[PDB]
């Protein structure tokens, strides 16, 4: 169970780090716009079960890239998988989708390393 779950922690890690690395490559213009976007952070994220805060901005990830479907469609597979179907409470700030994505990719990592 503990080597499925790890897996699936870093098919995840991937997929994140392909929609940042991809978002990098824009030309400053398109990246300026786009920073302008807020998604909502979370408070805390230490659990597997804080996935959730993620789950929750799927769709505003999903919007915002389109105005720049599958892959984000994956992401949400293995979040419905991973937590298993909690109040997710986010912070006061919001943060730009660089610094979204990064949360996240960061929070896989802490996790596998677990």
């Amino acid at each position: 169970s503990t080597k499925k779950t790890q897996l699936q922690l870093e098919h995840l890690l991937l997929d994140l780090q392909m929609i940042l690395n991809g978002i990098n490559n824009y030309k400053n213009p398109k990246l300026t716009r786009m920073l302008t976007f807020k998604f909502y952070m979370p408070k805390k994220a230490t659990e597997l079960k804080h996935l959730q805060c993620l789950e929750e901005e799927l769709k505003p990830l999903e919007e915002v890239l389109n105005l720049a479907r599958d892959l984000i469609s994956n992401i949400n597979v293995i979040v419905l998988e991973l937590k298993g179907s909690f109040m997710c409470e986010y912070a006061d700030e919001t943060a730009t989708i660089v610094e979204f994505l990064n949360r996240w990719i960061t929070f896989c990592q802490s996790i596998i390393s677990t």
